[PDB]
């Protein structure tokens, strides 16, 4: 056998199926003699590629496969890395190198110390020393992605090792089956039930590695159990409960001194997958006030080890979420109240306030929606306004890098046909990564993205005042035209201006049969 | 002083004055306050901020100072970085970092071991360990970026830094000079001199950092006294002599055997200011035949090093080609002959051929006119088809990364505000870096992109040709208004489906106030 | 408080009472008012410093502290953290920096890049961007180090910043508890108990991360309910069983061939604690035979990745062992039978044959004997001929780096003061790490120091004639007055030429007080 086919065989035998890619001249010997039983997404630039392959990763909860093009390639998907590293996606980036002949000489397309590139947003980088290494190489990096703590992991082969004969003990590789789904031992595990079951006040933070987990449904049992507030952990890149259950809280802030106020008169704050915490804006004051303890439950040892405060555990969130939820007492404390429902905004026949547009969607989209948000400055109501009952139901760039939102929602668009995935992108943000519009297109895939247009970097005001910052520069984008930019790409497009064409415009994009933007005029800040 | 105002007058004693950004949070109190006499110039993706500020530098012969957003601002523009590596682009790159009190705890915006991020493309990578630092870490930067080789650096910045008080001696590195203008020892250069007025056959092979070095007309002294016939040396991202020159040869073909067969008769050749060489395709044989020998004068250790044959010296090539040109001797051999001019193509009343395209693009444009070239099945074809008489006349990415032209070509433009930049760009290609086409609408930077629209990415054709590699997915990229998409960016736009069209596109373009976008109907490979 | 005051108790907090170092002047603000709970052990090279260290760690199974001087301190101890990282041991390596204010200018003892220097041997590099970070920096160092699986980390610590205030929130740091004590969730840890249950001829394979978690009476628990032969795994780093338990089957051959001949006819492989498989030699051939399978349980992602065969479980080993020797079935099979004791070799009135020596050992050593092992061309011998019944009573260095054994010697018997420490070392390796000889004798630390005085670089011989390699230079070390060097650095010294005289030299040295080297005539291979 070749490399080649030793190596698709190692892929398709590993539950691997797509490839999501921008080819590129040293990757046309990986990618020629393509197998009838994969399938291929092209993507026009690598952010949108990563992008896309992320979104598909994180929704169906297992590894995407990404062929990108030496080091330009790899290099314009860096951005896109930055968000998957935070959101711990597994994602397999390969991409191709020179001709080992050639290397030395750097010829034209050399990836010149290829495995440095991507660090330091990879937990594994690696160019093999010779051809029939590959196969075995490509395990590792299948396995080191989807191993706890999940995450991008890179590979560069040069193009000529794709023709040399394989090595036959390579088929050992190809039903390896590791795990790590694991959990703390009976003993401490029952210290820490112990624990739950006496604190008078618990409260329960919870983090992505929930939802990537699925692990949500376990945590509302926890919760129910323990009589007890849930809060999603702050710059949340995904939603890991039911948002209308009546332990939930919210979103906390993403400062010191307010997370520390919000929790005080708890006993014990359990946290699950979740760092703690990825604040934003400095607030210094008390990690946690006097009579508040932490313990943290982590798939991450670099999460644990960067605590400021608190005890930790690092084990599977799937295993730990499902062991506490049946372990723990059922509290005779009174079941939380659940939060009232957010007031109307009031809103004129003109542009639309972005409480509207979440009221709206809220209203139309169905109960099993799946969102993404880069809607930056809005970030706080669209958590108030969306009830979002089911897991795997919202997205937001982890890094905090935009660009992410556009082709990720393709990305879990493809990952979950029956459910309509709804992306609510501000005007700055969506230019990051437009070009993504055309594989929604080419291949129907029939993502709904609303563009929040605005005219300026809200979220960039914002924070100037909160520096008190005044003259800067670069903040506002007047003059883009998204409905043309749609066109340009091939997705039918819509345009609302105020709630009447805002209502008009969502019946229409929920029953079209392909991708639809509709550019919502907003009122700017 | 602040860390702010010196660094500010430390860039404008230092010459520079206009900062190419994509902003964020970890930026803003760096851009506060923003001087008067300076200028930002905003894009609205990373690879696009710095292929702007890449097609600055070149055209403009100095540092251009970029600054970026953090981990995925600055990750979005390591593709564009690897193309500035291979030029010697003098990009002074620099991103925002967290506030110092929370890089431990990885706060959201966190640049995680920011110097490794844009490794192994930088010449310099550095985040400073204290806000009084600052202004050093920058004069490093500047300085790094400058010196032969030129190239990008990477300076990371926590935001706390700017408000704090400066190092009184700080203003000591306001006027420093910095020279690499150096030239071999005059025992050695007379060596050199002899044994290029004692050869019997000369060629001569010119690279880049002859047109970065404005070397150009020098080396048309040398090659008129040596009495040699001038190639370009392959894979050329810059135009370092006159095309219609009697001794011009042309693009180098970028194989081992092709060069060596070429050159098969020539005694001495003497590269100046390229890589020896940059091949793309395998096509082994001899590096260089029997009765050959090589003579490379670089500015770049690492090009030195790694020749596989021939001599080198490390030196600044302007200083070398100027001193070269006016020791040599006259040779009393005949001049070259001109190459003769290329032939017309057939072309019908449909589909333009790209020998077409180039031949009206010479006939049309103005002497001075300044191309860009990411058109990449048809570069040879250009090569023959424009003249090029002057320096800075030409650019093509110089890692082969796509998405440079597009935004390189206005910052060109803003570089060369009196020469006309006609930017040719496949379809391919455009999409990479769209969204730059926004900050030529929004500044009036007059540049025309020539978009060739032949639905495919025809290098790849050409390259899966040579592999005989067959059943290859992603080729194609069919459905693309580039129309539209240059209305939702605000720049004008018209469409060429035939000579005639393509005539009047071209009237209509040169003879407007604004950048213009030409979509070209081109044949199908 | 002070970050000095502030690091300080951390440490004391989290278990560390002493500090492994060699000083230097940008360590001084950080050992000054060393506190009086402390002790600090000096070693006169860096080698030896981190090799005593990483004994301790490793014998003590918690981690250890050590402080070196910036990069050339740090660089000295570098082929000592190879071996580091290859045993997974908790060292917890601090180096000082320059004053911040110099950093810049790189002064003299200046670290540049400082954390880049001992990648990629370390699981965590890092220096913190302000003073007031330096304890949080700590506790990340401490948690990194100790966290499953176990490696060494390092900090650089700007000389300056110990005297500035620490932030009053660091409090939170010092008891915080961080558990990686996971094992296998119950449905598939049923699963992989029936199919060891239903195994028809099991086999057990053990490394060095069973001693490590003292797992070893639990894996003996395994083997006898599994009635199956017990291995130890290729290039062992420590002893995981009782050497002359029935199950006991020896030190596997590091060949790929020949561990697959080994293990034919055994229909099911578990694997605990070691890499699969640390290989020397290339002996290539099939991984496993038809009809065995392989199961893996490795406390690291690295070795479960990388294994070319198998299914894996990452989970801690102390944890796992315990669930699997309580949980899995008596079979009704037959015990193994233990192996024969080892032949007698014929020995004359001269040089010493090792199997004397090690023959001699067992006779007169203590039961509960510490030995460590760097005779490189004896090791089988040795895993043949001495009884070692108890938990860590054997190191070797785990990366196969010379200079380990003598100074880990000193670490290993200063954690176990009851227990004799014999390290057994070649005349070759002896002087990689001589100088530890001085700390032993300082504190008087009774360790004994066999030298196995063959002339000659033996195990190089040995891979020489694998590799029928002729002609090779520097194989030989003759010349060298062991007895003398021991005199030099204060140890008592002895010589055996013979039997009689081995005998009487190791009946003095089992009754001295304080460390004693024997110069061992052993016969030249
Ligand atoms: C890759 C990248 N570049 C720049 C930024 C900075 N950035 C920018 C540019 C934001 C503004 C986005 O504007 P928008 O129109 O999408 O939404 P709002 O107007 O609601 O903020 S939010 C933010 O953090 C970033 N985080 N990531
Ligand atoms: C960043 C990046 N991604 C992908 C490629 C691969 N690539 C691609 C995708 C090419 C085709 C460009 O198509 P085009 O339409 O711009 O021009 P032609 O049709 O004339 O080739 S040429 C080439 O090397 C690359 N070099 N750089
Ligand atoms: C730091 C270091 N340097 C060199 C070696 C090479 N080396 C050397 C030099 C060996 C010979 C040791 O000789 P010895 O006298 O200690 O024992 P033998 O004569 O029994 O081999 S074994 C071995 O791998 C190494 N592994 N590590
Ligand atoms: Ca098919
Ligand atoms: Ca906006
Ligand atoms: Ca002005
Ligand atoms: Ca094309
Ligand atoms: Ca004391
Ligand atoms: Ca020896
Ligand atoms: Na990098």
């Amino acid at each position: 056998a070749s490399v080649h086919g030793t190596t698709y065989e190692l892929l398709r035998r590993q539950g691997i199926d797509t490839v999501f890619g921008n080819p590129g001249s040293n990757e046309l010997p990986f990618l020629k003699d393509f197998p009838e039983d994969f399938r291929y997404i092209l993507a026009l630039q690598e952010a949108c590629v990563v992008g896309i392959a992320d979104g598909y990763a994180q929704a169906s909860r297992k590894p995407a496969f990404i062929n990108l093009h030496s080091a330009a390639g790899t290099g314009n998907a860096m951005g896109a890395l930055s968000n998957a590293w935070n959101s711990h996606s597994p994602l397999i980036v390969t991409a191709g190198q020179q001709t080992r002949a050639m290397i030395g000489v750097e010829a034209l397309l050399t990836n010149v110390d290829a495995a440095n590139l991507p660090r330091p947003l990879v937990k594994w980088s690696y160019e093999p020393a010779s051809a029939a290494e590959v196969p075995h190489a490509m395990s590792r990096a299948i396995h080191m992605a989807s191993m706890a703590p999940q995450g991008p992991v890179y590979l560069s082969v040069p193009y000529d090792d794709w023709d040399k004969d394989a090595d036959p003990q390579s088929h050992h590789l190809f039903d390896r089956h590791v795990s790590s789904s694991v959990r703390l031992n009976d003993q401490d595990l029952d210290i820490l039930v112990k624990a739950l079951n006496s604190a008078s006040n618990p409260a329960i933070v919870l983090g992505p590695d929930v939802d990537a987990a699925n692990a949500n449904a376990d945590c509302v049992m926890l919760a129910e159990r323990l009589k007890a507030p849930v809060w999603v952990a702050p710059s949340a890149p995904r939603c890991p409960f039911p948002t209308r259950h009546p332990c939930f809280r919210g979103l906390m802030p993403a400062g010191i001194a307010a997370i520390s106020q919000l929790l005080e008169g708890h006993d014990v704050v359990l946290v699950i997958g979740a760092p703690v915490f990825r604040y934003h804006q400095y607030d210094p004051g008390q990690y946690l006030k006097p009579g508040t303890r932490l313990i943290s439950v982590t798939c991450d040892p670099l999460e644990a080890a960067r605590a400021p405060m608190g005890d930790a555990i690092v084990a599977d969130i799937g295993a730990m979420a499902s062991a506490l939820a049946n372990l723990v007492e059922e509290s005779s404390r009174q079941l939380p109240t659940a939060a009232p429902e957010p007031a109307k905004v009031d809103q004129d026949a003109g542009r639309l306030h972005p409480e509207t547009v979440f009221d709206t969607l809220n209203d139309m989209a169905p109960e099993n929606a799946i969102y993404l948000n880069e809607s930056t400055s809005t970030t706080a109501q669209m958590w108030q306004r969306l009830n979002m009952r089911n897991p795997g139901s919202y997205y937001f760039c982890a890094a905090g890098g935009n660009g992410f939102a556009l082709p990720a929602a393709i990305g879990v668009q493809l990952a979950e046909p029956e459910r309509q995935v709804i992306a609510v992108i501000g005007d700055g943000s969506a230019n990051y990564s437009i070009s993504a519009l055309w594989t929604a297109a080419q291949y129907n895939i029939p993502t709904i993205f609303v563009i929040m247009n605005n005219g300026t970097y809200g979220a960039l005001r914002w924070f100037a005042g909160v520096l008190e910052a005044e003259n800067v520069p670069g903040l506002d984008v007047p003059g883009i035209d998204f409905r043309a930019l749609a066109k340009g790409y091939g997705v039918q497009a819509l345009k609302a201006d105020n709630l009447e064409q805002l209502k008009g415009s969502l019946q229409e994009a929920l029953s079209a049969k392909g991708p639809v933007l509709i550019e919502v005029s907003t009122v700017s800040p």
